[PDB]
């Protein structure tokens, strides 16, 4: 185990693994008022630089609890040139997330396939009862299995502790770092605690700390429409569209696929799409698939093969696509980024516990993004799982002050529908960075295919040159 204060332990990575890539961990505090306590273990990949080294560009997906070593693996293969050469590509798995020790863990494998396998979409006070229930439940299975003080110190307010240590063991004194999604999250945590060693930072898919949780939900629901519709419009342009050639009622045709996956006289009741795979497909599994194809039009073609299979009555793959929206692998195994991503989002910011503004959340999300409601509104809904958990919030709403912050760039995608595309350009304007604004229906971009983006972020990185005002990609 590594110890507190001591350097990190470089080694050739595990289980092949491409340019050199070295492999360590790094002791950070549990809790950093009590460094005397309880030790976390970071894990860290490292990319080494092949040209003259400027320093570690350090890289977070988001999530929250994605693996940052696997992005970075994945990050290395479209990894432009030039900054191959002059940054040593470094990924980091956050505290309590992926090979980092202790890991959050709260479902089984089988607590995952059994609520995988539920409708989810009873929304009587029966249903409403049995959610919360289960909610409950896995609350429960987290302080069994984690305990209250690990729980309480997963937050990003630590994370961004965790990031500045990190960039001290890396030998740099500023850090250069990359965030996507919750990632910008993190960013920005970062530069309002440590702005005076912040080098250069690019956050693409942008999440904004100053944003009520109703209406950014409610925001990020009209995003998926948004981005269903522009799915839908694309293929009713195609040959044998699943959703017709009518993106006007492709809604309609997408519920009469998706809705006799659940019984119409009960709605507890599934009733599974044939798959290969012993479960079938679930009507909650078939929304997450749906979801799950909407960030990147890279997936389009997989949505309007699960669509055409729905019209079969199989559900293969928007299951698959199920499947990579929750990371369970082709032996039924979840890795943690599901349990760790609630337990990280419930200590970022006071829960909605108000009953009314949860039913009145609902009503609207149901006129907003219809493709994913199933039925009418019923007058109830269910809290979150925020709502029962034991341990405070670590983080307020807040508009991000770092007046002494280096200039940053803000990468945001016009129909982004998980981080929509208003929030990139309100995060912009808290930290006082540059916009680059990318046209396009997916979610982050940067470093993964485009030269006008990439070239952008590269002069950054390298030169420091922010792209300038309304530039668009
Ligand atoms: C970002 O971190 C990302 O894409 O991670 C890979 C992103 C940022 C969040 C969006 C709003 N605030 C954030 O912090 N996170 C996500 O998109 C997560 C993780 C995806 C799963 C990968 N294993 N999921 C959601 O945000 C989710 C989307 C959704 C909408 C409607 C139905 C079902 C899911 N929405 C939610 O949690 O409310």
């Amino acid at each position: 185990e590594p110890k507190l204060g001591q350097p990190v332990e470089w080694t050739p990575c595990r289980s092949k693994i491409p340019g050199g890539a070295l492999c360590g961990k790094l002791a950070v505090p549990v809790d950093y008022d009590r460094p005397d306590g309880d030790v976390a273990a970071l894990a860290l990949i490292r990319f080494p630089a092949t040209g003259d080294k400027i320093g570690s560009l350090v890289i977070n997906p988001g999530g929250p609890g994605e693996s940052g070593i696997e992005a970075a693996l994945g990050v290395f293969q479209t990894l432009p040139k030039r900054v191959h050469e002059r940054f040593d590509l470094v990924g980091f798995d956050p505290r309590g997330v992926a090979s980092s020790r202790p890991a959050i863990w709260c479902n089984s494998d089988a607590d995952n396939d059994r609520l995988r396998a539920e409708p989810q979409v009873d929304y009587s006070r029966e249903g409403v009862a049995h959610i919360e229930n289960e909610t409950k439940q896995f609350v429960g299975r987290c302080v069994d299995k984690m305990g209250k003080n690990f729980l309480a110190h997963v937050g990003t307010v630590n994370v961004a502790k965790d990031l500045d240590a990190i960039r001290a063991a890396l030998g740099d004194d500023k850090l250069t770092y990359l965030g996507y999604s919750y990632g910008t999250r993190i960013g920005s945590a970062y530069a309002e605690e440590f702005p005076q060693r912040v080098r250069a930072m690019i956050l693409d898919g942008a999440v904004d700390p100053n944003a009520d949780p109703i209406e950014a939900e409610l925001r990020q629901a009209k995003g998926f429409q948004d981005a269903f519709n522009n799915y839908a419009a694309d293929c009713a342009k195609n040959a044998g569209c699943p959703l017709g050639a009518d993106p006007a009622k492709a809604v309609e045709v997408y519920h009469s696929l998706v809705d006799p996956l659940v019984d119409p006289d009960n709605p507890r009741i599934s009733r599974p799409a044939r798959t290969k795979d012993p479960r079938g497909l679930s009507y909650s599994d078939a929304i997450v698939g749906t979801i799950m194809a909407l960030y990147s039009p890279n997936l389009w073609q997989h949505l309007t093969d699960g669509l055409s299979e729905l019209v079969d009555n199989r559900g293969d793959t928007l299951l698959a696509l199920a499947d990579m929206y929750m990371r369970r692998d082709s032996h039924g195994r979840y890795n943690n980024s599901g349990d760790a991503r609630v337990a990280i989002n419930c200590v970022d910011q006071p829960p909605v516990t108000d009953r009314d503004k949860v039913i009145d959340e609902d009503r609207r999300a149901r006129e907003i993004a219809p493709f994913m409601s199933y039925g009418k509104f019923t007058g109830d809904a269910p809290l979150g799982t925020c709502a029962f958990w034991p341990v405070p919030p670590t983080s307020q709403p807040h508009a991000v002050s770092a007046p002494g912050l280096v200039p940053t760039v803000v990468v945001s995608t016009t129909h982004d529908p998980a981080t929509p595309y208003k929030a990139g350009v309100d995060l912009a304007n808290q930290l006082r960075g540059s916009l680059l604004t990318f046209d396009g229906t997916q979610h982050t971009v940067v470093f993964q295919g485009d030269s006008c983006i990439d070239e952008y972020v590269t002069a950054y990185l390298i030169g420091g040159t922010t792209p300038p005002s309304g530039a668009k990609c």
